[PDB]
């Protein structure tokens, strides 16, 4: 079949050695780059079908941290590929002790539809710098992205190394049975489940990018012009299609209609008094989930927004206001530009609150207080963490980006996206000469 | 069912609170200290009844290493779980950038019998430090150790944060549909399968530490009474019971000879004529695999050893040449005292028969040439490599322990064992002040 032989081709590729000189891992990634240069317009043309993106958007919140990943790993590439030393023990002084870093061999990359280059590239480009082939499996969501990158990954890059196969469910069901060395999956909770099944069935190590409900904590006594606005940013762009999107609002509720009105406030700044009119607005990738989050609507009181256009898979920005937990708004993660508010009456009820659910792959808190900020955070368990602020800190080299429990396991994005798409081989190097040190481990026993 | 209870105990003591401090984390440690030191002849007669250890080689071939890595973790978890600065970016100047370690919560550890209590305690000790409440699953082959931990872990441990599960097959399977935040598994790679798709219904994630046949290669111009000394102190110990053991050895045919009689001249020296005679023996934990292993010695060419005694489950250390690499012998983990010798007519046919393989836990090498031992490892794939020594590579803090492909995912020993039981949290504190540096971001977009 045309997947085998897709992945066939890729693990003989990599046997024959190709990917092991660094030179030929910086020459795939400056590949890349040139690719993103040369076929920007055709990427904007492929966000803005599948998502209704504009040139900056497609840009600045999607290709621009693809390139500064790819800048970042061919300049890291030499000192991350040494083999690295570690400290040694007065036994060992005469040894050689250091951790060696080799590829895994072929790499699964599934990606998602919400930022439909991002996910299947970035990380990509990390396993490609450890030296695997890779094979990339894109979201069928995004129909136009998943047309464009098998037209254009096989024009730039290594034609056996780097294949990418499209299809629906049963095809990536094909594609499960194939044996990888490591499996990157974005995507739902549900269905991660079943990517570590099939990776079971060869042990195949698994980075799991999955899902959940990313609380957002409002404490009382906060600059809310700052904070809504920022919400506000992270909440509705891509119509809400974030993975690490503020999903709802904790606050008190003498602060809730104060929020109602910032949040007001900062989207007719961003998208004017009718959204619907704005190139810079997003719309919902499937009419699948334009009914889905059209549904969540139902029964909550709407304090801003509430309607939407099937034919276009528009949704208003909405705010709901004193949200029931067990309403079916707040059961599911929303993936869409409705923002629901849960009032609770302490801090300590929203530690408990958080904890009591799913753990979260971000956790957000703003606050001028900053012992609220550290107690939030010693007392929840997230993916990661970001205070007075949303979404960046899954923009940054430095920091990891992953989730826990049911978000997900394992990490990747800068020096973690080469440790994990590599084995970390410890190594101890001795010379082959008499050592009366040595003698006491051999039998007899004393 | 008492499964279940003893699950739902473990996390209702995590959930209280109590393993957040440092001081109740090191308070556990020190009360395995203790364990080790109260209990040091009770630990000597377990080991002693499963596998026939001595009280010498029960403690510095098992327990002191425990030890080891307790000192070293009380004195090292103030330093590891401080929250960890990182490189910050030109945009990021007024930010906190730090990675926050927090614990997974409920770790559950399935032991393996070959070495008992350390792989059992040790990543006990790992997910302690961590500050995770921990169910212990010890295994059932080792019945004297597994009787032993289930009555003195809770003389010492807390008892509801740290219980011992005991059972077989059954137990096993019921304990793994209880929902853990993290699993740790030592056994073969076969059974890693049945555990890994476990913990895939309730997405929790998996270090799993398996098997495989450890290559030792030799090369033709290096000392070879010092390489077969090494080798054969490595492959005998623990009556060959040892997950990274030279399974077997790969050599030029003009020295398989020489390589044979320095094996023996090794192993009387070791053992004395009759190793059956010798304390520093050990036996063979089942009568299954008494019987696997004096399987593999049939039809093949002994020389040397290859007698044994069933009532004993005594294996005599044996030495099989010129053998096809297609023969059951060379088709299964040997995990007994029989090394088979197999031809190999240089360095590059030494690579490709490692490489056709599935990956080892451990790969050796023996050479005086750094261009041999560098090749062999930039050339090949395995958990660990020690390069003219076997097993030492295991026992030091800075080199993590694990396997990759067959062999295992994940690993842990020293800073990584505080790690891999750990969730590493990535966090981002930003003043909540006007920056006029952030509006770029904001929408309306430039034309
Ligand atoms: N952590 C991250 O990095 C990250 C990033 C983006 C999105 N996400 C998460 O992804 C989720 C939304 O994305 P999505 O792609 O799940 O949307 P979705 O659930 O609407 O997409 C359905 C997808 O699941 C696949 N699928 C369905 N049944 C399957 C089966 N039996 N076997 C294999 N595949 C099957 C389909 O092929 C299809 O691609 C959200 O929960 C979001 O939080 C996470
Ligand atoms: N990497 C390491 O740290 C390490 C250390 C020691 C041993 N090992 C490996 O372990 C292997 C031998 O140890 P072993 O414990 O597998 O002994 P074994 O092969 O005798 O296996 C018996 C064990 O498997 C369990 N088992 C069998 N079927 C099962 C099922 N369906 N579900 C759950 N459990 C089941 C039994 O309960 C029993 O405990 C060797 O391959 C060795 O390399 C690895
Ligand atoms: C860098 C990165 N990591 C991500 C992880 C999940 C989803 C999008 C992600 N992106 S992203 O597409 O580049 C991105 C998305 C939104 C944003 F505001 C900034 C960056
Ligand atoms: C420290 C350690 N790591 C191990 C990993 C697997 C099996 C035994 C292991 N040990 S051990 O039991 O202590 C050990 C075993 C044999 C030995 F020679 C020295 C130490
Ligand atoms: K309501
Ligand atoms: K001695
Ligand atoms: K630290
Ligand atoms: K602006």
């Amino acid at each position: 079949s045309k997947i085998s032989e897709a992945v066939k081709r890729a693990r003989a590729a990599f046997s024959s050695g190709r990917t092991r000189p660094l030179q030929f891992r910086i020459q795939q990634l400056e590949a890349l780059q040139r690719l993103i240069q040369e076929q920007e317009q055709e990427l904007v043309g492929a966000l803005a079908a599948d998502l209704h993106k504009n040139e900056w958007n497609a840009y600045y919140e999607e290709v621009v941290y693809v390139l500064e990943e790819i800048e970042y790993m061919i300049q890291k590439l030499p000192e991350w590929a040494a083999d690295e030393p570690v400290e040694k023990t007065p036994q060992t002084q005469q040894d050689e002790l250091y951790i060696h870093s080799e590829p895994l061999g072929v790499v699964l990359v599934i990606g998602t539809w919400n930022y439909p280059f991002n996910l299947t590239i970035q990380p990509m480009v990390g396993a490609i710098a450890a030296g695997n082939a890779v094979v990339l499996k894109p979201s069928e969501l995004s129909e136009n992205m998943a047309s464009l990158l098998a037209t254009i990954i096989p024009q730039y890059l290594d034609k056996d190394l780097y294949p990418v196969i499209n299809g629906g469910v049963p095809e990536t069901t094909e594609l499960l049975k194939e044996r990888f060395d490591h499996i990157l999956y974005t995507g739902s909770t549900g269905v991660g489940k079943i990517i570590m099944t099939a990776a079971a069935k060869h042990l195949t190590p698994v980075t799991l990018e999955l899902g959940g409900k990313s609380p957002c904590y409002v404490d009382k006594n906060c600059d809310l012009d700052v904070a809504c606005r920022r919400i506000a940013w992270g909440k509705f762009m891509n119509s809400g299609q974030t993975c690490v999107a503020p999903d709802y609002i904790l606050c008190d509720p003498s602060i809730q209609n104060q929020i109602v009105e910032k949040l007001k406030k900062s989207l007719k700044e961003f998208y004017g008094e009718d959204a619907k009119k704005s190139r810079d607005y997003g719309r919902i990738i499937s009419a699948r989930h334009f009914q889905r989050v059209m549904g969540l609507i139902e029964g909550q009181k709407v304090a801003y927004g509430g309607t939407g256009d099937a034919a276009t898979r528009y949704i208003a920005p909405t705010i709901l206001t004193d949200v029931d937990p067990q309403s079916p708004v707040m059961q599911e993660e929303i993936f869409g530009p409705v923002l629901p508010i849960v009032c609770v009456r302490s801090l300590e009820e929203a530690i408990q609150f958080i904890n009591q659910r799913e753990k979260p792959l971000a956790l957000y808190m703003f606050s001028s207080n900053d012992k609220v900020i550290k107690k939030m955070i010693a007392e929840t368990s997230s993916g990661g963490v970001a205070a007075n602020d949303v979404i960046v800190h899954i923009t940054l080299h430095s920091l990891p980006f992953g989730g826990v429990g049911n978000s997900g396991m394992g990490s990747y994005h800068g020096k973690k996206s080469f440790e994990t798409f590599s084995h970390r081989r410890s190594c101890l190097v001795r010379p082959l000469m008499n050592d009366e040190g040595l003698k006491v481990r051999y039998p007899p026993s004393p």
